[PDB]
């Protein structure tokens, strides 16, 4: 009875405490790809720039 | 019965819970590499324009 | 109770998984990130480097 009942509260919160790890896992890694993200988007208009620069520089 | 039916209980939480850690950093592990791979294929594309340009 | 004490154990052990997986998940996914961010430390240096040089190169001619 006792044994039993312990094991299943086991799974149940274990099975719970998966998820929540995850969940919150993602979302920090989610929080990170948007700072690089950002990154990536300054640096590509940033780009943009040196090449009407460069197409400029001919003459 | 008890002290012997605590024990074999905590027991079963020792290796659970651990396997769950373990899975838990797993999933998340590849969840990072998912969102890396994309990340790191935008960054391989401008480097290429760069050169490209050069 | 003895189910009292063992469920007591089974969420503190819970608890003490959860933070322990999230700590190092996120540390796994701040060393990826640490890695990307490098990369592109050195292409912003690059880039400014180039822009100025063509940017002067254009004020001159």
């Amino acid at each position: 009875h006792t044994l039993k009942t312990a094991n299943s509260y086991t799974d149940v919160t274990v099975s719970n405490s998966t998820k929540k790890a995850i969940r919150e896992s993602n979302q920090y890694t989610d929080h990170k790809m948007h700072q690089l993200e950002n990154r990536l988007d300054k640096l590509e208009k940033r780009l943009l720039k040196l090449l009407a620069s460069s197409a400029a520089l001919n003459s």
